[PDB]
DNA sequence: AGCCTTTGACCAGCG
DNA sequence: TCGCTGGTCAAAGGC
């Protein structure tokens, strides 16, 4: 489960990418007409979670 | 009812 | 040309 960020997301895939221990998850912003997506993947070194966003939101943070 | 995660299949770029 | 592979599709099931 990914960290909260004030936006609403839907998970739409998960893949174990080469050179990673932990699988990577793919989410999309459920705002219709908004196509921001983000990737989420943990890593053991330093207990790290990288969240990578592609695209700027169409709209204010949901109510 | 509607929206979520899970999942293997599908996909397109490229070495 | 054709596999590998990171990214996406969508059916199935659960709440
Ligand atoms: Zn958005």
């Amino acid at each position: 489960a990914p960290a909260e960020d004030g936006y609403n997301w839907r998970k739409y895939g998960q893949k174990l990418v080469k050179g990673s221990e932990y699988p990577r998850s793919y989410y999309k912003c459920t705002n219709p007409n908004c196509q921001v997506k983000k990737k989420v993947e943990r890593s053991r070194e330093g207990h790290i979670t990288e969240i990578i966003y592609k695209g700027a939101h169409n709209h204010l943070k949901p109510l």
